[PDB]
């Protein structure tokens, strides 16, 4: 391969954002690892959006723009020494919220 351990780590800060977005509950795992896609192979917002976009055309751009915005700032915090599984905490209580109802007293 040329660049997973960014890929892998990138994917886990892309799908922040993408599991964050309160319209975005389906194709999310799969469609950060297509935004990473477009940041390995170089990271230009207006490229990226652009071929985001013609995939995923039904939420509005700034959705889009969003995800690959958290992306870019990743790779600086990547090539420094940042976590992303600690990243997946915070997806995980706030994934759960979502779906956590009838679970009150």
């Amino acid at each position: 391969m040329s660049q997973e351990q960014y890929t892998e780590n990138l994917k886990v800060i892309v799908a922040e954002k993408l599991a964050g977005i309160p319209n975005f509950n389906e194709d999310i795992k799969y469609v950060a690892e297509y935004i990473v896609l477009l940041i390995v192979n170089g990271g230009t917002v207006e490229s990226v959006v652009d071929e985001l976009a013609s995939l995923f055309d039904s939420v509005s751009r700034d959705t889009l723009a969003n995800v690959v915005q958290t992306a870019f700032f990743a790779l600086e915090a990547l090539q420094q020494g940042e976590s992303a599984e600690n990243i997946v905490s915070k997806i995980r209580m706030m994934n759960a919220q979502s779906l956590g109802q009838s679970d009150i007293a």
